[PDB]
């Protein structure tokens, strides 16, 4: 990352995927994702959705680097289900920002 930003904590939302099984799962299963994603700041690269897959992959890897150091392995749907999170964590903190620029 080497000059990345990080935000504020924010507990786990729910994302409602579209099925009940998964919003279930999710409240059964919250408690083992990140609740922090990281990006930039908008001065030299900013993007829109650039910008969210540069914090949505740099966040997703960061965990699935760890797990082999933690001794975990997120499934295929735990990341999945994490994409979905860090997606709408870091398009949050877009927002906040993005009407301080596109405003300014």
């Amino acid at each position: 990352l080497g000059g990345y930003m990080l935000g504020s904590a924010m507990s786990r939302p729910i994302i409602h995927f579209g099925s009940d099984y998964e919003d279930r799962y999710y409240r059964e299963n919250m408690h083992r994702y990140p609740n922090q994603v990281y990006y930039r700041p908008v001065d030299e690269y900013s993007n829109q959705n650039n910008f969210v897959h540069d914090c949505v992959n740099i966040t997703i890897k960061q965990h699935t680097v760890t797990t082999t150091t933690k001794g975990e392995n997120f499934t295929e749907t735990d990341v999945k289900m994490m994409e979905r999170v860090v997606e709408q964590m870091c398009i949050t903190q877009y927002e906040r920002e993005s009407q301080a620029y596109y405003q300014r």
